[PDB]
């Protein structure tokens, strides 16, 4: 076990009672750095350890989608843990005040979490850290390499992020012990009812069309543990020979769809790095898709731990604030409101095509992303409006969303973040521009958009 995977949060006087894993980002009983660091301390102190999820208040700022996907997985992952002798606690409310009655509760020993750089989780630290007393670590179970020593600051692009990340690579790229079942069973609600009051609460908001029938089809990914694995191994046996080639093409379905379990942590990417770097295929469809799942995923955790306002318009790069300033004056082709963009009433039938995907599916596509987050530039009255929109619809309606890689994927779409200076134009300025006609000759839009009527 390497001890460069674990922070020390804040230090203290053990208590003699269970360590606690504050679960929030790695929804998953199996190769869990942060659950396996638990077990270990929790031996050495010859004590139980114990799993504590808390149900936030801000669950009603999301959709139904991302609320029974979650759940679901948590239901799976309840009789996972109770089957290695682990119990589960699920606490509903602000962990703040949550997580510190429990650990007083029940004479909590040591404090552990999983790393997450979002404003959200750094709220909550603050929050229980003024009211333990008790050892507090966080552990990086989301990344390969942990997020303080792939990089020591902000990267402004991927060939720089890229070597330093390969090189670390043969020291954190290894195999997950087993986690060894608690000795005996030791000494807050059933999820079912919450999943139903939940839902209850968040039926008025849910995505309809004008039929008052949904738009969501909760048929496209299965959540849970288990298949998390089946879709990664139909990805290795079906589609990764493909991927490298048709990631691009949005009327193809070549892509591995494994983000809305590699964002409630119900698969770890260093398990999906494990079987595709030992998977023949492909060699340039294997470097492309190690590229997105390392590169370009661990660049998003090192943009928003690196960046306080990584959700702003002041953590674009000065090339990119100084050109899209010299161009807030010029006059939009359109303006469209919220609502608009929200509902694909846009002129634009593949912005439209792209918005549909995303309402219908809650995944839309790779390639269509950057499109549909660029035409949202295009057509705001301000960089910092676009910015507020771009991530309102991500987190809203994506599986994915309230993600590092969706903040550094709309900040690299609309502030230019890990790309470079290209072409001026009015409007954008420098960012890179992609026309409908680029599209076209790129792949088969009327494809797209007769697919997502
Ligand atoms: C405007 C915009 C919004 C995005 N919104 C999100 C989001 O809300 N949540 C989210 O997790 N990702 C987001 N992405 C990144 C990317 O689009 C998705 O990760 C990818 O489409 C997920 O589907 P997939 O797993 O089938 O793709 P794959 O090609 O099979 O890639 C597999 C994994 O590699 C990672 N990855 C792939 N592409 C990227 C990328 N461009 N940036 C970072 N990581 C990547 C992802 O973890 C992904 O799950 C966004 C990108 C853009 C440009």
């Amino acid at each position: 076990m390497n001890p460069k995977r674990i922070r020390a949060l804040k230090s203290g006087k053990q208590g003699d009672g269970p360590v606690v894993y504050w679960m929030s980002r790695d929804q998953r009983a199996e190769d869990n750095w942060a659950l396996l660091f638990s077990r270990a301390i929790a031996k050495e102190a010859n004590v139980p350890v114990v799993v504590v999820f808390c149900l936030t208040d801000e669950f009603l700022e999301a959709g139904i989608r991302q609320y029974e996907f979650m759940l679901k997985g948590l239901q799976e992952l309840e009789v996972s843990l109770s089957r290695k002798k682990i119990p589960s606690f699920f606490l509903r409310g602000d962990p703040g005040e949550k997580i510190s009655r429990f650990v007083k509760d029940y004479n909590a020993g040591t404090l552990v979490t999983d790393f997450s750089p979002l404003r959200i989780k750094n709220q909550w630290i603050e929050k229980v850290i003024s009211g333990i007393s008790i050892p507090f670590f966080e552990v990086d179970a989301h990344n390969v390499v942990p997020c303080w020593e792939a990089s020591q600051k902000h990267e402004y692009a991927a060939h720089t992020f890229r070597p330093k990340l390969y090189a670390l690579l043969p020291e954190f790229l290894e195999e997950f012990p087993e986690l060894e079942p608690n000795s005996v069973t030791p000494e807050v609600e059933t999820l079912s009812d919450v999943l139903e009051t939940g839902v209850k609460a968040l039926l008025p908001e849910r995505a309809l069309l004008k039929n008052k029938d949904p738009l969501f089809e909760p048929w496209h990914f299965e959540p849970g543990e288990k298949a998390a694995k089946k879709v990664m191994e139909s990805f290795i046996a079906d589609r990764l020979d493909s991927y490298g080639a048709l990631r691009n093409d949005p009327t193809k379905n070549m892509l591995s769809n494994l983000s809305p379990y590699l964002h409630f942590g119900q698969i770890s990417s260093q398990r999906v790095v494990l079987e595709v770097e030992k998977a023949e295929s492909n060699p340039g469809s294997k470097k492309a898709f190690l590229d997105e799942i390392l590169i370009w995923k661990e660049i998003s955790d090192n943009f928003c731990y690196y960046n306080p306002g990584y959700d702003g318009f002041e953590s674009f790069p000065s090339w990119a604030k100084e050109s899209l300033n010299a161009h807030r004056n010029d006059v939009r082709s359109h303006i469209y409101t919220l609502e608009e963009f929200e509902a694909g009433k846009t002129h634009d039938p593949l912005w439209n095509a792209s918005q549909m995907e995303l309402l219908s599916t809650g995944k839309m596509h790779g390639y269509t992303r950057m499109y549909w987050a660029k035409k949202i530039l295009e057509w705001s009255e301000s960089p910092e409006k676009a910015l507020e929109i771009a991530i309102c619809l991500n987190d809203r309606y994506e599986l994915d969303g309230r993600d590092p890689n969706g903040y550094a994927g709309i900040a690299w779409s609309i502030g230019g973040v890990h790309d470079r200076a290209w072409g001026e134009r009015e409007v954008t300025g420098k960012i890179r521009y992609m026309s409908y006609e680029g599209c076209k000759r790129k792949f088969d839009v009327k494809l797209y958009i007769e697919k997502y009527s």
